[PDB]
């Protein structure tokens, strides 16, 4: 035993599954609006020997010695994510060792605040992410609600946006110590501006949460919340397309005559290691290096901007097929599709379009509150990575609408959810023209090039 | 832009850094017990298409679709976590999904606990992590510290052992809800069946993290903790050999008048990774640790892990018969917990003079330094190399090689007083530069010589 | 030494303060809304043996012995308690031992609530009390905001009324886990019909601090939070007119098939003793004891009719002399005086009727956030004790009108506050003027009987 | 209405039980180590006109008007206090606003310490107090133990003295910010040099709870803990014999190398006293108070305070020789620690026969009963009866009265079992109702012929 033999050869069992899933990406139309498909260069150092080295610390800080490239390749993976975002080095540092996005958010936190301290973030339902504060009416869901106190702000119901008066009111009253700006299910800009004011008038640090827009953000195709964000987190995948890890941005230098400090940095590293995390991941760290100097090559201003005019084509596509999209439309890269005015509910929707390689995840509409939620979630970073083009997602959105058809005509054949999802399988004309579609759906997608390795 | 070009051609800056790094860990001797050398088939699958899919939630129970494949390497990485520990899938459930050995802790007491609930574990210079509750006495350093009262238990410091009476001592007063049992610096096995009656009796959780020997214990090669903890956290690299993610084993089933009162651990441990505390899980490292495990089933494993022990007692015995005192004697697992203050050098000097010949260790306090910035001794550990075929000689070789380096750092130290100066020295005088220089061209070509599992060139 | 000798003869210095304040409050136009005088019959139980015996526990279940009449002390407390409320012994248990009103709604959140759950209060400057959570911007100052998380509701400023509408907003959002219902600077009447609708939609205890109006509400001359409120505490004087000491009413009895019980009655007293307090103080408690009978009477259901003739006729007068009054009236004991429009601040008009021997208290106005409360907290409970009538608080208002004019004429002969308390006592003129009041004042005041003992 | 009738004409029902209660204080030999009969004097003020002023906030910084008189009264309250304990006002204040005993030291827990910030008392059974932090093992008792974190220490069960051995031994390990030297079932000294010492160590707060010996600390019969502690909490009743209220001392002034570092105990108390805590003072409490704070200056105090100790050695002494062991051995306080476990009688048992002959006593878990429904031993103190000017020879005879009820209590034991059913046997059984009635009448006889402070009839 070499440690050298290939997987194939190795552990054909997990061999095969590797093959099932690239095939299932392959085929499918990954429309998850935070899947990406990452380059084969940031893989290749995803699966390198980094793996196999503990650098507890920082570059120059270590704990233990041999860590000589390690803090080469941690340094330059700080370098190039302050270049990828226009940022100063000498008002700006990063963080690369959160090993996600979730590590990453509960990082500042534990950097910031002390325990039970308070929290606002966008509502879960109303488009939030869960390491926002979650909780719902009995229990206490994401950790960030058991060790820190949030309480929600919503989105206006009207108009699909952020009540940013309605956050002020509440965030006087409720006095949080943090603010977060930033979303899971948001077709819009964030008005980041209007948040750093209200932070700034409750005493409350701002954080930008911008995982699903970084990618957008690193090439200037929407504005930088950098602009007015005290801390700025971020997951590495994405839009941003590497390997999924996290990262940390803060400020530094100066926030009677004295001048104040900012003073994040060494709360923020303190906070990832040694309270939180231990020893990098510099696997993935290497990996996510790859990518963000991938982010700062025009390919990727152009890609970007393509996966704007993606989604605003899938946008307009499903208007002018008589859908509803909340808050009308979007200025990013994902489609908030409302499927309650065309009589079918998005756990429907989900589950047709699932059978049909057709993958999108259901979404709360605003005033809806369920297993039954009336919307659906559609992306377009991972497809625009295989080259799609604004007529390829006109294309998608017409295999959607076939699908939502075939839902409306399984909904009138059935009572409840579960006796929905069991027509799907056995009655015999909807398990046909399901896998008509399907077959359709998977030829088109096939046809794309695929980022990554060509075999795993 | 395809996305298909090689690392090489796409960022050559960053493929010499990879090349580089490949170098200095075949040119070296890794001697950080915690290390170990990945195999080419789970860096094959760290680096697969897993990557790019969301699987939020669990087999089954998940909240995008799409996951039918993923299903199946989550489950196969449960069975194959439960095959590895001989483990009965009626009276043991695992999760997979922890980021590394530090959020599978973070989940445990989640999990299990109310924010500022009790925990007991080894303290940090004694041998204990960090998650295992570290405050100094100025700060609270470890997370498990701030969002829970940690109180440590200590070693004896006549023995170097465990002081299991004091244990028992103080967990009466502490009244703690969790004990964890693991180390990361402790040369000893730990009597589990001791924990589990000082924690039997406060009404507390015995936690095992045993990060350390997870490989020790799946080749039935020293004694499982499975059979008196209820919990049970590891990472998956050390001395599994895997790639770097965290594992939570949990009994299910029925605890013992009345009925059937159940286990309740399952569901808590699997809210508490998701959605309380992490997110999308690494299904790419969750791959990779599947591989290692099947690994850790086969005879070769067993081979492999009776080797450990071998080299380690072979380390042991080589340092002693030098001039070297071991702290708890000798050593029953995979490292060893050596005393430079009976050779007249600390672990911070030691390390620095080793790492410049390419030799990796640690300090660590031994029990009777106060002066921590200048630690006792060394720990060093067997996994690493002996995944490149090393073999009882070729350790005492390497131990060879480190007293040749305390004594280049006893006859450095005779010139200099504190460590700055100390080090300042290795680099500039130029005969202990060139004698430094001429120990390093010799571990490298012995070390070069041996095998290195994983790529050839990356 | 005996431990027999008299108070005059063994300690003549504290005498001589007992005489001096004696005098003080005999003198005085006593207008502090939470001020009452005490009965001679409740302080001689006050001052009595009681004070020697140790009853840790509960009647039956003490922790010593000897308890055999303070049992019966303190089980009479409980059921005049019970009966001045007009409370069914088979719905409503009562406990006698809190210390004081902020013991008594500690008691109820140690028991009820855990560590860092969430109390909703009326804000402070709004006209809650300082045991219903409140903070500062820059520090936890209530115990309640500090083992508990507190956001306090708002007045709404156009009615000076309670912004039920907007509580039902906040407590959707903020998720308390207890709600209180209570005053100490509320000239109206509390919705607690919409309250109990507000904490049953979110899962939320409604606690009923009743301390301002209890004695009103014993008398039946106003609606009884009773009706609404899981738990009720109330201090056992202001408008009780008792010792000081506290009171928690709670539920019992009955909150598939099956019947659900309340389970308060054994939470509440265990917070009190053994969590919170030590031994009772059961000669405050049978103090409490002979104000509860005293209740119950007749003579206490005229005597709270004219307190709140009395406050209507104060609000009355000071309407008529050009005053604004906060929410434009009262419905209970208290009046709420906006001084922003006449042209004095409330600290002024304190400092000056405090030297005309009228104590009062300034109070913050709706909209005003100060050093400087635009306002004044008038009371009629201590003085409707004392036998006035309507005609009598007409004159009250005229002494104020009188003290006003004097502060409005300092104001312009001075620049900051401490130049005009500064002037208030070096200044010939205003100080003979001061004199020439404060001595009117006094004379009028003397001539009314005083509940109590004549010499202490 | 008035509001000057007469309580015996205005609530006759109420006025009765006023004059049973003093019957009863009266007829009886009250026992119980905690209590105490006020003087007149200060139950005078208890009821006076000064209930019915509102005080909020501190003289000089108050936020209602018209307090000038009451100003006086709490800063006479104040100096009386210092004066009491023989105090420079340069290194001491004090605040004389809390409502009890219990209140008191919530308020210094608040004032110095975050929420779960850790604590040391002494064990609730081995006689400490709830208030110093007392869980059990399914319940958080006492709300210091809910918004703190606490931690006991115990007794030395060979020696029934505080082992401050393992108190150093276990504050080294649980790192507390505050460690309390009181008692209320303890017969000895407390080494507050030696808990200084811990406290210093482990850079902890010393607070000294002295409730129990508040007036022989002030007589300057024992040594005072205001040496060595920086916080010293008390009650006003008990020994000091005043109205039932509370006081926190601490040092104001310079603690400490650059400057003058201060004592930061004064606003941080003050300010967690009100507004944090309570609400308006209780000025007719802090009136008495400051009565029997003079009463204690005076030399008739420290020869009351001299008897009280002389009363509880002879307790002590008649008590050894008639069969009965005490634990700590002595006394060099005001109360003696029996037990009745080398006697055949437990507490339970023993203090339901003395009250049913008007002796009042409390049960006490003994340094050796795992059972405490059934505890050892009873505890019993001096300063109740010595105020009705007792001495030596009338206390051997009240230990006469307790001997011939536990031999009443002995021969009731050995007809019955369980304890309910010694409980309905004092009541039935005619020949053990009148050997009890007839040992009741004497000691009514006994008892009744002593003074007793305060008022005559109420
Ligand atoms: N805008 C937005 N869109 C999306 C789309 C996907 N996600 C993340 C998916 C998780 C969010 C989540 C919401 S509820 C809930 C939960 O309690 N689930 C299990 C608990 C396990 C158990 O009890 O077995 C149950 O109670 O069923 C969750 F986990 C988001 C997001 O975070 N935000
Ligand atoms: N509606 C209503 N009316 C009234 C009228 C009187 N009260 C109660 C009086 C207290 C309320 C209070 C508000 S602010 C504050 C405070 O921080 N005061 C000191 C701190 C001490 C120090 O720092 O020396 C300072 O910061 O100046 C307080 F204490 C009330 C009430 O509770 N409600
Ligand atoms: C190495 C280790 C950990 C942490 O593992 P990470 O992957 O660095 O998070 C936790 N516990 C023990 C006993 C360990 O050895
Ligand atoms: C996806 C996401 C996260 C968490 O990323 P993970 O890798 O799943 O931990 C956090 N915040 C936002 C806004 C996200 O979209
Ligand atoms: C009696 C006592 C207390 C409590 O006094 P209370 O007035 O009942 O609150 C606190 N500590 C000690 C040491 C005591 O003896
Ligand atoms: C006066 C009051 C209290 C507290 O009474 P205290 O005796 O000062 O403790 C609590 N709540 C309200 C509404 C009050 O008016």
């Amino acid at each position: 035993w070499t440690g050298q033999e290939s997987l194939s050869d190795s552990d054909p069992e997990m061999w095969e599954l590797l093959q099932r899933e690239k095939d299932r990406q392959c085929r499918g139309l990954e429309l998850i609006a935070s899947e990406n498909f990452c380059s084969r260069a940031a893989l290749e150092a995803l699966g390198s020997c980094l793996n196999n080295k503990y650098s507890e610390g920082y570059p120059g800080k270590r704990f233990y010695g041999g860590a000589e490239v390690v803090d080469e390749i941690e340094l330059l993976c700080q370098r190039r994510a302050l270049e990828a975002f226009d940022l100063d080095p000498a008002q700006w540092g990063v963080n690369v060792q959160p090993y996600s996005g979730s590590p990453a958010n509960l990082a500042v936190y534990t950097a910031l605040l002390q325990p039970h301290d308070r929290i606002m973030g966008l509502d879960l339902p109303d488009g939030g992410h869960l390491t926002h504060g979650y909780m719902s009416d009995v229990k206490r869901i994401s950790a960030t609600s058991i060790f820190f106190e949030s309480m929600p702000y919503k989105l206006n119901p009207k108009t699909g946006l952020i009540d940013y008066n309605q956050l002020a009111l509440t965030a006087r009253l409720f006095r949080p110590r943090l603010i977060i700006a930033g979303t899971s299910a948001y077709a819009r800009l964030i008005d980041y501006a209007r948040m750093r004011e209200v932070c700034d008038e409750v005493k409350a640090h701002l954080l930008a949460d911008m995982a699903h827009i970084s990618g957008l953000v690193a090439a200037k195709v929407i504005p930088s919340p950098f602009k007015h964000a005290d801390i700025v987190t971020t997951t590495t995948h994405k839009t941003l397309r590497g390997a999924r890890s996290g990262l940390i941005f803060y400020r530094k230098g100066v926030k009677t005559g004295r001048e104040i400090p900012y003073t994040f940095e060494d709360r923020i590293n303190f906070a990832v290691f040694p309270s939180l995390q231990g020893g990098p991941h510099n696997h993935a760290i290497a990996a996510v290096a790859v990518a963000l100097k991938q982010a700062c090559t025009p390919m990727f201003r152009e890609y970007s901007l393509q996966v704007l005019k993606n989604a605003r084509a899938m946008a307009d596509a499903l208007l002018e097929r008589g859908y509803s999209l909340v808050s009308g439309g979007t200025d990013n890269h994902l489609v908030l599709v409302d499927l309650r005015p065309k009589g079918l509910d998005g756990a429907r929707a989900e589950r047709v379009l699932e059978l049909v390689s057709i993958t999108a995840n259901k979404n709360t509409c605003p005033g809806d509150r369920a297993i039954t939620p009336g919307g659906l979630r559609l992306g377009a970073p991972a497809l625009t990575s295989r080259q799609f083009r604004e007529d390829d997602f006109r294309r998608v959105v017409d295999f959607i609408d076939e699908g939502v058809n075939i839902g409306l005509e399984v909904k009138s054949k059935t009572a409840k959810l579960q006796d929905f999802k069991s027509f799907l399988l056995k009655d015999s004309e909807t398990s046909q023209r399901l896998a008509n579609l399907r077959q359709r759906v998977e030829q088109f997608a096939r046809a794309f090039p695929m980022p990554g390795f060509d075999e795993h």
